[PDB]
């Protein structure tokens, strides 16, 4: 599976970024990086589909990335999420966006993979920290073919970032394209692009 990126400017009124042309496989993660303010959340959200394109395209498989809307999971950077529900309630519903049914097994094993144990709490109990871990154990429960991450690892403490991040990294290259967001390069990401690169 491939994803091409052809002559791609993103914005909303004007450009913040342009000239990109890439082609990103399955297996190979791609880590767009620079500071917060660069247009990282605007990239993403065009490659997510959330966002018209204002130059270029985005073909995956030979096909507009328009019309596999339901094979994209997207993570934004915000931490957003029901806090009446449990954790293994939310999973569950997340995974039911994508028609995939889950058992209390498999939302186990992906909250294993991001060192959350309590299933049955509330997520307004949990720290951020321990949202966004949740959030990232529903990502390995879908059935996209592609991922899409904004600062996958925001309020995840700084001595666990790269611990949890390799975790996920690991588990969703395997199904799929994965390209993430982040301020640095990852030496663990098949490839980093700097977006000063094509910076307006
Ligand atoms: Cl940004
Ligand atoms: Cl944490
Ligand atoms: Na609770």
């Amino acid at each position: 599976s491939k994803l091409e990126i052809r002559d791609l400017s993103v914005g909303y009124d004007k450009p913040v970024l342009e000239r990109i042309t890439m082609t990103i496989e399955k297996g190979n993660v791609v880590n767009f990086h620079g500071p917060n303010g660069i247009g990282k959340t605007t990239l993403l959200k065009t490659i997510s589909t959330y966002l018209k394109p204002l130059k270029g395209e985005i073909i995956y498989n030979g096909v507009p990335i328009t019309k596999v809307k339901g094979k994209i999971f997207f993570l934004p950077e915000e931490i957003i999420v029901p806090r009446k529900i449990s954790v293994e309630d939310y999973l569950k519903a997340v995974a039911s966006l994508y028609g995939v049914k889950v058992n209390k097994n498999e939302i186990m094993d992906a909250l294993e993979s991001v060192e959350v144990l309590d299933l049955k709490k509330k997520l307004g109990e949990l720290s951020q920290g321990t949202i966004r871990r949740v959030q990232l154990a529903s990502t390995l429960l879908v059935n996209a073919e592609i991922y899409v991450l904004d600062d996958p690892v925001v309020a995840i403490d700084e001595d666990s970032k790269h611990k949890v991040l390799k975790s996920i990294l690991e588990i969703l290259k395997e199904k799929g394209i994965v390209i993430i967001s982040s301020r640095e390069e990852l030496s663990y990401c098949d490839v980093n692009e700097n977006l000063h690169k094509y910076s307006t």
